[PDB]
């Protein structure tokens, strides 16, 4: 696990400001700030006004997110340095308190991949709760990856990626903060997810790993966006927040959570847009960047993916 | 069309008998029989035991097989002689009962050339069920192979060969029987696909022509393989052989089959066997018998490719 400095930032750090935004407040003066991190394809807004942003509301905190332009679609490493930049000054202008990050799709990669090489942020982040990530990626992403119509990002979370090679050598796949992940075998966008273990996408290491099918039974169904969305996915993220452990608990949920469909304290409009949350998603990744190769390693990152192949070739020693 | 008697097989009879399996069953005296026509680089078994074998069984047919030598990386037109040998066999012993074949990718340019240029199976196959077939052949050169380093059916399934020349040439590329072609705009091994049109290299004029996007939207996402296993890819599959009349019906499918993971009534083990099934397909690519040129027409084909390139040279 690295342990030394934070790598420098690519992007000025008023670029990295634009990105940011918390409801009803200044991030230089917030109170019980949660920062959220969104899935490909979409905004913080996109991922989050259907359910998390008025969810956590109602909990007590004051909602944030970053909106990497554009849509998540660029470089996971650069998506990076908006959530480090916004953590940093969460943290300041919340009185210097840790904060709870939580998260969907590759906002939990983002949010690890953070945790991995930028120390710094180690003893800001409060838990991390993550819906759906896919530190591993996902092989599903391959046939985009062949056919060149794939973005930055969907390179870099196919399965086998230089990105996720590295996160993996880095020692990311074990949790560097008290972290839970809430995730479904029957996810239509991240795979593997099935076996309830280690191999999982969403898996790391002393983690509190929750398959939904482990919850509610290997014949439940819960797909990507739901993951995010439910009442189930309601009451554990609930549990995560409260929790003094930083995790999630067993006894805080059983089977009468176990409803896959938009959370019960949305309102039937916000239930609506939540049920089609990846509709925004579907519309940008088709209009988005595409290219042939995965994005360069950013130096930091290289040498724990030697021997991968990006856009520049192969990654030396 | 083609219209006179079948050309004669290169192969012996006793060869192509051998290539035919039946699960439980005899060619001989079969019920329901269907036939499984597989994709390059795989057996019969290996294209449908994760998928088609089990769910054709539970829709009530017996599934039979073909495997031309060696994993369908030779001659198309030798590979389509198994085919047609095991029509007129599972013709017989059904009663001399017409039956549907159901493919995956290089298994419906295969059942098309039989029904293109072997007038008598047209009487005997009831429907065709085609899984991302590559009637087009496909623009993709891929990263299996160095570029015309290749194997007998590669250089045949090349979008400009002389076979695709000559199925088209011929009128082959209009339905014959009853058509479904199941396919996707994010197919890797065969393209284009992405127009939902006559464009698509899937796509047969009468046909019934279904690209998943269409109905699924344009972030649903099946692979080459996908196209075969996945529970859209089922429940086409099923109206398909159920329908009347021999077409799957729009009726039967909508949004809410829009399932890109192997199809609901696979085992758990079936579905991760399904998930996987193109890796040892490429493999065999990768590691079987290559060569500098397209293998040249039988001179039933000939006729219909006049100018193209083969390994004996421009074909007269
Ligand atoms: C998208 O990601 C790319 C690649 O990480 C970024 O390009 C880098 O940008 C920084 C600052 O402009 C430069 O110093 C680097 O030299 C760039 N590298 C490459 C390989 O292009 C780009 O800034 C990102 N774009 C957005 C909008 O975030
Ligand atoms: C692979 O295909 C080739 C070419 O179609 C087959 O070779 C022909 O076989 C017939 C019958 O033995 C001969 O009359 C021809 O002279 C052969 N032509 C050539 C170019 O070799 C071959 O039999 C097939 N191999 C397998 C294992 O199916
Ligand atoms: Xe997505
Ligand atoms: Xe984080
Ligand atoms: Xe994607
Ligand atoms: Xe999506
Ligand atoms: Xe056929
Ligand atoms: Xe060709």
């Amino acid at each position: 696990l690295p342990s030394g400095s934070d790598p420098a930032f690519s992007q000025p750090k008023s670029v990295l400001d634009a990105g940011l935004t918390c409801q009803g407040a200044s991030p230089s003066s917030v109170s019980k700030p949660i920062l959220l991190v969104p899935g490909t394809g979409t905004t913080g807004p996109q991922s989050f006004d259907s359910n998390w942003i008025p969810l956590s509301t109602q909990l007590g905190y004051t909602p944030c997110w970053i909106s990497p332009p554009p849509f998540m679609l660029n470089d996971t490493q650069v998506n990076t340095e908006y959530m480090v930049n916004a953590i940093t000054a969460l943290y300041a202008g919340s009185g210097n308190n840790k904060l709870p990050v939580l998260t969907w799709s590759q906002g939990g990669l983002v949010a690890q991949w953070g945790l991995t090489f930028f120390p710094s942020i180690r003893s800001k982040v409060d838990r991390l709760m993550a819906f759906a990530p896919d530190y591993k990626g996902t092989v599903l992403a391959g046939p985009l990856d062949a056919l060149a119509v794939s973005a930055p990002s969907v390179w870099q979370q196919t399965t086998g990626s230089a990105l996720t090679t590295a996160l993996r050598n880095a020692g990311g796949l074990t949790q560097i903060v008290p972290t839970t992940n809430l995730y479904s075998a029957t996810d239509e966008i991240v795979q593997p997810q099935v076996s309830n273990s280690p191999l999982d996408s969403s898996y790391l290491f002393n983690g509190k790993n929750v398959q939904a099918q482990a919850v509610c039974g290997p014949l439940f169904v819960i797909d990507h966006a739901g993951s995010l969305t439910s009442q189930f996915s309601y009451v554990v993220g609930r549990s995560a927040l409260r929790s003094t452990t930083g995790q999630a608990r067993s006894a805080d949920y059983g089977i009468t959570d176990c409803n896959p469909l938009p959370a019960n304290d949305l309102t039937p409009e916000q239930k609506v847009a939540a049920a089609a949350l990846l509709a925004p998603a579907a519309a940008a990744i088709v209009a988005g960047p595409k290219q042939n190769c995965e994005p360069d390693l950013m130096p930091y990152a290289r040498p724990f993916a030697v021997g991968k192949r990006t856009c520049s070739g192969i990654v030396t020693p």
